[PDB]
């Protein structure tokens, strides 16, 4: 338990799960949302997947 | 052509093609006939595999 001739500083990262809060003003962005489409992918005899 | 100490029980199987007669009574089974449905499998550029 002899204190050495050098002094050690110990550095460690830390991970902290935050719970964040978002703000945005009125008309912060503007969405040009278009009409969605349909493409029949699976034309199965069992059940059709669009 | 001298007898050994042991004997054998030679076993083979014999196939036979038999014309058979099947009988079943009336109303033996109930059947739900689904509508036939088409599906492409391999869309070949020459000749599509239906």
């Amino acid at each position: 338990k002899i204190h050495p001739g050098v002094a050690m500083t110990v550095v460690r990262t830390d991970e902290i799960l935050s719970e964040n809060i978002l703000f945005s003003s009125r008309a912060s962005t503007s969405m040009f949302i278009g009409t969605p489409n349909v493409s029949r992918r699976e034309a199965r005899v069992d059940a059709v997947t669009f």
